[PDB]
């Protein structure tokens, strides 16, 4: 049934709740943004109210054919009325078209939903700096102290340095970087621009690229797989079999592949720095896992929860299990205990 985590109190309102069938008592059904885990359940059959961003709208419209009388797009950083009820949604540093939701309820207590995040001081000078939060319900996703990880800044650094090496080095090496979501644009694109190439890619996943109002997007993306030296393929053919495959598809334009596969965190990040990464190869094929992630660090959301202080939180990923709950509990309380609140 729909967990308790999913429902906003004082309100007929659900967020990311959409696989549940029909939620009792729900007049409206936020969506976060157009991640699968978030939206399963939504197809064209859904004939209830879904309130999102834009872009987020534009997928729902474009690629699960949700007809149009059931999407209502609010603009951001703007105060709206939704069944009665005063909401905000704020950019969530997460992929494109993902927010976080401010309530406002009819009794006073106003409640942030994170959805997912990566949390930035930006943030501190939105308009949650503007009024006090009861409840948070918070995108708990790398919510212990071993999960460290560079900034996004950093990861681009590396990987424009690492791709404007190979190839000026090799001009018959090909650049391909795995996807299977919207996020992370930012590494094929970086690359591209570096390279002076638009970025080639199937007509599935243009079609997702044009839902996303990125500026200037017909000047960096096609469909033509000849005219560009960076290629977009399915995460899972990121391997040493998928790639050789892909390579022969070519015909002899390329003779070495050089490969990204965007990873959120992995146990490497405990040693070793970003400047000391290093490929697996296999021939003329190499293969780097880089940590990109579009989720709050453990410290990042530390710094945000200890800013924002609310008065309870509610952990939204890891609630599965009794150890993890327990953890998470034990790290609010020292955040709460070290700065006061
Ligand atoms: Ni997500």
């Amino acid at each position: 049934t729909c967990p308790f985590y999913k429902k906003i109190p004082g309100t007929g309102f659900t967020v990311d709740a959409f696989q549940y069938g029909v939620v009792e008592g729900c007049t409206a059904y936020f969506l976060t943004h157009f991640h699968s885990d978030h939206y399963a359940g939504l197809s064209k059959h859904f004939t209830f109210p879904v309130y999102c961003s834009e872009i987020t709208g534009n997928l729902l419209k474009n690629k699960l054919h949700v007809q149009e009388q059931y999407i209502h797009p609010l603009p951001l950083d703007t105060e709206c009325i939704v069944n009665g009820v005063k909401v905000v949604l704020l950019d969530a540093n997460h992929c494109p078209g993902a927010v976080m939701i401010l309530f406002y309820l009819p009794n006073g207590t106003v409640i942030l939903h994170t959805g997912d995040f990566r949390a930035d001081p930006s943030m501190e000078r939105s308009l949650l700096a503007d009024q006090k939060v009861h409840m948070l319900y918070l995108d708990t996703t790398y919510c212990s102290p071993e999960y460290t990880f560079p900034s996004q800044q950093e990861v681009i650094r590396f990987a424009i340095n690492t791709a404007f090496e190979a190839v000026t080095l090799n001009p018959h090496a090909l650049v391909v970087c795995g996807t299977y979501s919207i996020g992370k644009e930012k590494v094929f694109l970086a690359i591209a621009d570096v390279l002076g190439s638009k970025v080639g890619m199937s007509q599935e996943k243009y079609k997702t690229l044009q839902c996303l109002n990125i500026p200037e997007i017909n000047s960096l993306i096609t469909t033509d797989m000849c005219s560009s030296l960076v290629h977009l393929l399915p995460m899972m053919q990121i391997n040493f079999k998928g790639l050789q495959s892909h390579l022969k598809k070519c015909g002899g334009k390329y003779n070495q592949i050089l490969a990204f596969r965007p990873t959120g965190w992995t146990h490497s990040n405990k040693f070793t720095r970003i400047a000391d990464v290093i490929p697996q190869t296999k021939g003329n094929i190499s293969i780097y896992g880089i940590p990109y992630s579009e989720h709050s660090s453990y410290l990042e959301m530390k710094r945000f929860v200890q800013w924002l202080k609310p008065q309870k939180i509610i952990p939204t990923v890891n609630v599965g299990t009794w150890k993890s709950r327990s953890t998470m509990e034990k790290y609010f309380r020292e955040w709460k205990l070290e700065a006061g609140y």
